[PDB]
């Protein structure tokens, strides 16, 4: 019938959201401005919680088929350190996979599930009322739906049109990124990079396989125009930072970015929501935007589908803002911390030497990696038990593993007591009755995003907790 | 006969040095510029390694009689945190004692041991040759000795006259200190301080008992003259930082200081040495200068006495620079780290929030406190064994404790094997033959400063190690 949800923007956030909505029959149209997929790959991989999320939906096998697992140092502000031996996840690794391939994989999955991706379609305006949202496209055509989600990136058109304030710290430091060929061998390049880095940690060089290299080099001041830089400006900035320009020539990508950290004041404005870079910006350098955007979509999907299905309780959609807005605030702040630790100044450099001492302690190294990989996220769901609000890691069952049972994106009561029941909610919550499950609690109610809503062994207590995330008994 | 050592400056460094030299019969003259002891107290106490040092020389009882032990939070960059439960010392506390009382106690001890303190005597010039040093005093009188130690503070006359370069980071931030009366009650003062501190961590207020308060408040810019500030400038800086000047009036101390960190390039220039603030400056805010200066004197004393006694091996005096110059470098750097963690800027403030998370880990809290209390100092004495180069904490003996045997300031072989011997060195090294001593090594050779020179059980190995710190067998 009518479109249920329109998603502005077909990046990883919107695509992951499209997939989550299609698990529940939601008619979903992604409006993506560009007529062909973008080929400039941003992130080089995925962290554990994103890896876990893919596995909960059955996508990890294809992700591992298109990537390489590794466990090396340096993921927090570039501080080299052994991989934490006791990270609290069954997916304790980093998945090296270009974001272009991540976007392809999410596009194929969204399409195979029946999301309608429309390329060449730019949202230019919106008009919402009590029953839905009309998106106005740049060619004058109009689309109606029940909800509209702005997943349209850091310069979100939806955010601007809503007037949602974007407070934070403005850009004070700019950085250039170029994918260019060089007139010197690779060995010369990497030797100079290793040397410059001892002074200037913001400089970096990563080969792509085809003789192109990705160069990251500080800009000279801020720019008046905030536009893309020219090859000559790249040479100016390379000369100042490294002494040589390595004969950079024939760019295939020239870009600029700032260290601004901004956070949308409201993730929800009536029937219109924001997710991903549309809801928060922060530097690509030490940022986590790809993971953060995917996990915004993972938080919002089942809740918005519940709204469409008619069973969402009255505060459910608002729990999206209430849970994900604090998470982004902490990512933004921790990324500011990391940028400082990369600074040239003698003060920050002294702090960096201290941090290097501290990361030799396993519980520091574990603390920093669990933070940035997002496995440590805890929503405040108002209970004392430590598990409540955290995502439950994958655990062995009698046969199989917990994440194998989550592919429908529904709720899950993991019950070892042999006694509890979610009858009245079975259409929304499965009953995983397995006393051999390797979890040292009597039972735990898991929301569709894997976050623990409740731990206990009393049926009446279980019943009192169900309506909050799963609505009324039917 | 002739003066053996002249000490320029009668601060805690020079006084502690005077005491260490008098343990060995060294004729010692302290030339102190001021005619009467200074009554402005700087440090408010002593940290564990300084406490340990006093106990090794039998002074702890009088220090504890004039001070209060406490174990609270906040000693590293003001980060509140429980006292580390497993600090690796028998003296695991902080000793609150005004530095004026510390200076009195060290003066009485130096005098009771026969050091000659001469007040009103300002070193103005020096002339050294192959056999000694002549100090020229500001009134034209001249004094000859074998060695001269500049313990004359951060603007050392001896350092300047030697031409020893003082490299480091210059002052970029100034701070005011005032001991003043206020026109508001104490409760009003502390409430405003608690509030301002949430923004500006460099602000502080500490009562003295007599209705005077010590105020620490950022200066406005740098000063052209670098002189003492006026009451009006204090009001200007208080108004800018806290909104009110609390009716400050009738100062009894007005002062300014900068955050410069400088380190003398050579602790020794022929027969002239530097110790304490004469060899290194760094901010009083997060600094450790009182402890650091006392422990410089503790390193130099027995070595300089060995030179006077005629048995010092050829490199012994140079080991003073080689051991204490790296220690000061790390104190200076760690103090820069702490100053950054107190900064107003959003970057440093983000790093501070991270550090607050990390200090909740016991091994972080222990690491930071053991660093600043100096118990973690390890000289590179070229051995693999972890104890070698570290000071040995106080340990129970069969009866009594190790530090009770160190009051002569001589070497000590702690021997549990029942077999070793320092015969040939007995005048310089005592033999503590106690198999019940609570140390899980066969034996350890301790230098007169308590630092472990050697761990083993083989007599021939013990013999090969003695000459390095104790000279030739007699
Ligand atoms: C150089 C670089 C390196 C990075 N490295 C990492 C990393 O290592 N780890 C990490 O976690 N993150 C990293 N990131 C961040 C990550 O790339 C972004 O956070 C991620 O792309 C966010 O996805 P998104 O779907 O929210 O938004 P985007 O990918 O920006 O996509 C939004 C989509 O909206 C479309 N669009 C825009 N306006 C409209 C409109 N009006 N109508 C319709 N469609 C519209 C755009 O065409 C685009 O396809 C990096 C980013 C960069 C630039
Ligand atoms: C406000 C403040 C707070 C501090 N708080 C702490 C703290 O909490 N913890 C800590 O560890 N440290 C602290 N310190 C640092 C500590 O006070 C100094 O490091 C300590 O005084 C160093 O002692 P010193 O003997 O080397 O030098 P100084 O105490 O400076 O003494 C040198 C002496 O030389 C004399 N003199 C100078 N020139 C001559 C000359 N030409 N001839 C003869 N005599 C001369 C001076 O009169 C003086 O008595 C603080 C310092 C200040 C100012």
């Amino acid at each position: 019938h009518m479109i249920d949800v329109i998603i502005a923007g077909g990046g990883p956030t919107g695509l992951m959201l499209a997939g989550e909505l299609r698990l529940h029959g939601v008619r979903t149209v992604v409006l993506e401005k560009e007529p062909t997929p973008n080929q400039h790959s941003r992130s080089r991989g995925l962290h554990a919680r994103s890896i876990e999320v893919m596995d909960q939906r059955g996508l990890l096998e294809r992700f591992l088929a298109h990537g390489e697992q590794f466990r090396v140092g340096g993921f927090f502000a570039g501080l080299a350190a052994e991989w934490p031996a006791d990270l609290d996840t069954a997916h304790s690794y980093v998945l090296a996979i270009p974001q272009v391939v991540t976007e392809r994989l999410l596009t194929e999955h969204a399409t195979e599930l029946g999301a309608e991706i429309r390329r060449g379609c730019e949202v230019a305006g919106l008009d919402q009322d009590a029953d839905g949202v009309t998106a106005e496209l740049a060619d004058g055509t109009r689309l109606r739906a029940r909800y509209l989600v702005g997943c349209d990136g850091g310069r979100s058109t939806v955010r601007r049109l809503l007037g949602v304030d974007f407070p934070g710290e403005p850009t004070r430091v700019e950085t250039l990124l170029a994918d260019v060929r060089i007139d010197v061998p690779v060995e010369t390049l990497t030797a100079v990079v290793a040397e410059v880095r001892k002074t200037q940690l913001r400089f970096g060089a990563v080969p792509a396989g085809d003789g192109f290299f990705r160069l990251i080099v500080p800009a000279q001041g801020l720019s008046a125009d905030r536009a893309a830089p020219t090859l000559d400006e790249l040479k100016r900035c390379l000369h100042a930072t490294a002494g040589t320009d390595f004969g950079v020539h024939s760019p295939r990508w020239l870009s600029r970015f700032g260290d601004a950290t901004r956070l949308a004041e409201r993730y929800r404005t009536g029937r219109v929501l924001l997710a991903g870079d549309a809801a928060h910006i922060h530097p690509p350098t030490g940022g986590q935007g790809l993971n953060l955007g995917i996990q915004d979509a993972f938080n919002l999907g089942w809740k918005l589908a519940a709204a469409i299905g008619g069973w969402a309780p009255p505060d459910l959609l608002d729990s999206y803002h209430d849970e994900r807005h604090p998470v982004a605030a902490e990512v933004l702040d921790n990324t500011r911390a990391q940028m400082t630790l990369l600074s040239l100044d003698p003060g920050p450099r002294a702090v960096r030497r201290l941090m290097a001492e501290l990361v030799e302690f396993p519980d520091v190294n574990r603390h920093l990696i669990e933070k940035i990989t997002a496995i440590a996220v805890r929503y405040d769901l108002g209970d004392g038990h430590d598990l409540v609000g955290r995502r439950l890691r994958d655990i062995p069952l009698t046969e199989g593993r917990l994440y194998e049972r989550m592919r429908g994106g529904r709720g899950l009561l993991l019950d070892r007591t042999g006694r509890l029941s979610v009858s009245g909610w079975s259409d929304r919550v499965d009953h995983l009755a397995d006393p051999g499950a390797a979890l040292d609690v009597p039972a735990a109610l898991l929301r569709p995003d894997g976050h623990v809503a409740w731990v206990g062994e009393d049926q009446d207590d279980l019943l009192a907790h169900l309506p909050r995330w799963f609505g009324a008994a039917t």
